[PDB]
């Protein structure tokens, strides 16, 4: 059994060199993002003034066409530009800066990621981005801040050569994989550490992503609770941090040493 102390070790060693993070909304409601599932304040579970068939028809394409009201408006809630990256963000960050960050696979739309300072090339954003957007019909592509003046004024953005429905790039439902996440299969066999922060593991392929790094590598994750693989297909270098995910980055950190420079790191950006 490998303790949180054991994988600290191992990354101030550098005996781990090329981690890979995967991530998901939890890391981001300590920025004021909520997340899809958790009681109260979970995003399903706030749904009744869209007036939808079932909570996930919001993110879904065909709901979209019949009305795209409730997306864009919730978009305008979620729409990037003011929310914070938090210390989870930058942490990762510190792991770009010291070398140690091989390619972070996040889930979220939000965008802290980038915003956190980690170059797009070390990113894989697997359920798109609202940094561009294409017209739904003549698929002709948009860079996305040409939608976000109509999105923050209650408009529909509508395609000037053809007026069909305008959508950020966000993965919708059932809709395609970006082209970036086709990185995993390179990716993953190189990983010589796995970093899974905030995500439930409910959607595949990303929750088998997991699965797909060689079976010595140790698998750290940090969540309120444990999860997908972790919980069903364990392997016996995984570490589980559970509880709040910001505190748990904060415990990774102060066992690296790394308390000073992050409080540095979080300074400077912020
Ligand atoms: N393209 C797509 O697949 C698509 C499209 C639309 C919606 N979705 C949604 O994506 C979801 C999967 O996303 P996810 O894993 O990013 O989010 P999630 O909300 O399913 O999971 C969040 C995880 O973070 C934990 N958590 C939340 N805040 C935390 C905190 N402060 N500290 C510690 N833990 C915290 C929760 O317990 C949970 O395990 C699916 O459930 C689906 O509804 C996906
Ligand atoms: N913090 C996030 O970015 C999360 C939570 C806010 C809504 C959201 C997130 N991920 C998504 C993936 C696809 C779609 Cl359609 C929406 C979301
Ligand atoms: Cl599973
Ligand atoms: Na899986
Ligand atoms: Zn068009």
């Amino acid at each position: 059994k490998l303790s949180l102390q054991d994988v600290a070790e191992l990354i101030r060693a550098r005996a781990c060199q090329r981690v890979v993070v995967m991530v998901g909304a939890g890391i981001s409601t300590p920025s004021g993002i909520p997340d899809f599932r958790s009681p109260g304040s979970g995003l399903y579970s706030n749904l009744q003034q869209y007036d939808l068939p079932y909570p996930e028809a919001i993110f879904e394409l065909p709901f979209f066409f019949h009305n795209p009201k409730p997306f864009f408006t919730l978009a305008k809630e979620l729409y990037p530009g003011n929310y914070k990256p938090n210390v989870t963000h930058y942490f990762l960050r510190l792991l770009h800066d010291k070398g140690l960050l091989l390619r972070l696979y996040t889930q979220n739309i939000d965008g802290l990621e980038r915003v956190s300072g980690i170059p797009a090339s070390k990113l894989v954003e697997a359920h798109g981005t609202f940094a561009s957007a294409t017209c739904t019909v003549c698929q002709r592509p948009f860079p996305g801040e040409d939608i976000r003046a109509d999105v923050m004024a209650d408009r529909v953005p509508r395609c000037p050569v053809c007026t069909g429905v305008v959508k950020p790039d966000i993965v919708f439902f059932g809709e395609p994989l970006p082209q970036r996440f086709l990185l995993h299969v390179v990716d993953f066999p190189m990983a010589d550490l796995l970093l899974i922060l905030g995500t439930s593991l409910e959607v595949e392929p990303f929750a088998s992503l997991t699965e797909a790094v060689r079976s010595s590598v140790p698998r750290l994750l940090i969540n309120r609770d444990l999860v997908g693989p972790l919980a069903w297909h364990p392997r016996s270098r995984d570490v589980a941090q559970l509880g709040d995910v910001v505190h748990g980055v904060e415990s990774l950190v102060e066992l690296l040493g790394w308390t000073e420079e992050m409080r540095d790191l979080v300074q400077r950006e912020t």
